[PDB]
């Protein structure tokens, strides 16, 4: 044949899969992408102007604990030692962030010790206890109490999801977000960095096999009953909207989406750091991201007085907006209970399965999807090709 | 013979020139160490209480941007990836540090864009400018004003010195202390990190070969004789002091030395970061360290109860007071210039080589001090042992 198996998409699932299928059993691989390019949400281009990388389907900071995706990916990039830090704008003051001794000073007045500010926190949170929280503000408070939820969580969190957070399920806020020291690297995980060429210049060498072809431009369905044709049981990984596949047959999902405004600015330096959060309901975006900041070590390929920035913006999903993030109102996830019957039948019935963020309604990290992807190559799909 | 090289000391140059000639020339090395311990001032060892790692001459973070430096010490141990940053207390405030956005944030009352405190600064150290300064107090002023200087540097410096700035020469300010960004990595150097199996074991990893025997308990000056004769053109490098060689001849250096006070705490965490300098005078020291947080990849084995801090005092050296910061008065150059010459004609006289911190009265970093170990191996003793 020309290929043993169908790929519906390009993101860190598709191509990880692909990559699996084509170098570790030898397979002849076509991945089939509806975009322009490669590499789904994760891709990044430069800047036109400045030629500065931006990340179009928002900013991506690459972090895991788990040993198999670490060793696995530098197979196909190196990385950086970024390491991820936030501040926080509230009242015209950049607030160290995450919550902890840091924010703790800059915000109460003076410094606290850890025992300190466990103290503090005590005190400050004793007004709601978590057991008798009903939405996400009282949950909040009765965590970290009423100042720091109102200064830090509350406008934040009701811009993202545009809503009142006393009309929020208490069951978002899991565990405390405060540190009692002063470390503020954003992510816990073991490894962390961003790819050095770039996320394309990544993605692109995975799909980079004698193995692997790549039709661009080309959505699965105006194409699916002529290819299927060519090879009848080659199987499919479909990493499509997974509503979508079954035309919306038990309703449609419910995404929610973001808006990204993009400016280049005259200056070499408009915040000096990656992403300022802002926190106060004053301005309509939730952060800005620098990008030139995320490559610093980049700074003598970069113009000296130009740096582009971006500002995000949250609302609800509409047709043709891109499906970001999953809602999951409960009238979300039964239509997903349905939509799993019927691609578990789909897989048996005609060989197609369902991967990767739109084809599950999850949100996942890279890692994630990344092991979610070689879970299944191992599981479902080195049987599936024998 | 039993020995091909005689190394006086045991710290980083010493070990370096040992190490480079028993594995490269393949020669039989004795090393005669004073103290009890090998590794000199770098060297580490756990307090016996709660078996925290701590450095009894000063703390000690390895840094470097010299690729050679940083590949050769690999071969011994491994590093970390830890980064050190410090934080700076004032008027009951931990500031972040060094001088960026995020200390003109907190100190000045609100947030200054990068170009905003370029601006600031501007103005703030107009007053005087560099070019007219005499003393310290000046040169500081004139580069980031008095608000700042008087803050940060005032008190500080004077503890350090035990000197009114004003009386200290306006040389010793030489750049712009000011960062337009929100970047607190203290060191800029390409590679960081600590040993990971600690100090103690990387030192003694360099001396671990079939080709160096080590005598610790012994002072060079009561076995010269004695140990000259088994070998009598077996060259000697010299890492004892310099002045002391001579038998002050030419009187004594002028050092500042180091006092350390080291309490065990009942709290697992006594300030939630490695270091914390204090810049108010209503404290002697100049800064506490919390060693457990220079090794928090190891929290699983540290005391979850109690912790190891010690307070850093600074004064001038007496006699038999540890020798660390050369003073450098010019009362003081005249006398090196001196016992350079009585060295170089020693060095002709009797293959003896003077290296390290303590035999060229300079300070030296670790990898510096580990570059001109490696210098003088390759360009004066390669040639010495043939
Ligand atoms: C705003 C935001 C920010 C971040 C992140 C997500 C989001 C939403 N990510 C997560 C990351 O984006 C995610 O892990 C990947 O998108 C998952 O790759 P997938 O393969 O699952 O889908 P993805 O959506 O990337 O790939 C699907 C591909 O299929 C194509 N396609 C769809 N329908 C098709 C059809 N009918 N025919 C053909 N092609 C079709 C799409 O065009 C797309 O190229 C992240 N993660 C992390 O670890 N750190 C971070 O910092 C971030 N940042
Ligand atoms: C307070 C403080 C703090 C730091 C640092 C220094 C100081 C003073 N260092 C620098 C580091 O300590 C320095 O690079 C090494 O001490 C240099 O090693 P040497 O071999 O030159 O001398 P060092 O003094 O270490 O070794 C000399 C040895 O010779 C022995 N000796 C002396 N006379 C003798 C005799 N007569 N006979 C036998 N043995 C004798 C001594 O006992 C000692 O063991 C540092 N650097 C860095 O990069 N990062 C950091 O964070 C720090 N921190
Ligand atoms: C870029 C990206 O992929 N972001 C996702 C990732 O972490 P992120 O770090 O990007 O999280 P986020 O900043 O988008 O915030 C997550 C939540 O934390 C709260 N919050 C956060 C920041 C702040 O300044 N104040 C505040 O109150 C708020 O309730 C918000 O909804 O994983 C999160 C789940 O843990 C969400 O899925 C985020 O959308
Ligand atoms: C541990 C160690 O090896 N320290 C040495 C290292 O850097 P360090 O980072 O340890 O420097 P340091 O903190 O001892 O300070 C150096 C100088 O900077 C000024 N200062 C510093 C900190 C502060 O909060 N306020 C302030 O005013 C002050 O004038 C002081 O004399 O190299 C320095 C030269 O660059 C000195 O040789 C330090 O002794
Ligand atoms: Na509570
Ligand atoms: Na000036």
């Amino acid at each position: 044949s020309d290929f043993d198996l169908i790929v519906v998409g390009s993101g860190l699932f598709g191509l990880t899969v692909a990559e699996r299928a084509a170098s570790q059993l030898g397979k002849k691989v076509l991945i089939v992408e509806k975009r322009s390019h490669l590499g789904g949400n994760a891709y990044s281009e430069a800047e036109p102007e400045t030629g500065i990388e931006i990340h179009k389907y928002g900013a991506h900071l690459f972090h895991t604990s788990n040993k198999r995706v670490w060793d696995y990916v530098n197979q196909f990039t190196a990385f950086t030692g970024y390491q991820h830090r936030v501040f926080a704008m509230h009242n015209g003051t950049a607030y160290q962030f995450p919550m902890g001794l840091g924010l703790i000073n800059q915000f109460f007045g003076r410094y606290y010790t850890p025992d300190e500010a466990r103290e503090l926190i005590k005190e400050q949170s004793a007004e709601i206890d978590s057991k008798d929280a009903t939405n996400l503000e009282e949950k909040a408070i009765s965590l970290i109490g009423r100042p720091l939820y109102e200064a830090f969580i509350r406008d934040y969190t009701a811009k993202q999801w545009q809503t009142d957070p006393k009309e929020l399920p208490a069951g978002n806020i899991t565990r405390l977000p405060v540190r009692y020291n002063f470390d503020n690297r954003y992510f816990n995980d073991t490894y962390e960095g961003l790819p050095v060429d770039g996320y394309a210049q990544w993605l692109s060498n995975m799909a980079d096999h004698e193995n692997i072809e790549v039709r661009l431009d080309t959505d699965w369905f105006e194409v699916r009953e002529d290819l299927r044709a060519q090879n009848p049981e080659a199987p499919v990984v479909y990493t499509g909207p997974l509503d979508r596949y079954f035309d919306y047959s038990e309703g449609h999902l419910g995404w929610r989406t973001l808006d990204f405004e993009t400016e280049v600015l005259n200056t070499g330096d408009f915040q000096g750091t990656p992403v300022m959060n802002y926190n106060d309901a004053e301005f309509p975006y939730t952060r800005i991201h620098e990008f030139r900041h995320f490559h610093p070590e980049r700074e003598d390929r970069h113009p000296k007085d130009k740096t582009v920035i971006m500002k995000e913006y949250s609302r609800f999903a509409e047709e043709g907006d891109e499906p970001y993030y999953p809602i999951n109102t409960p009238s979300d996830r039964e239509m997903l209970f349905k939509y799993r019957e019927l691609a578990d039948a789909e897989t048996e019935s005609g060989k197609v399965y369902f991967g990767g963020r739109l084809g599950t309604y999850q949100y996942l990290d890279m890692h994630m999807a990344i092991a979610s992807a070689l879970s299944m190559f191992d599981n479902k799909l080195v049987d599936a090709l024998k």
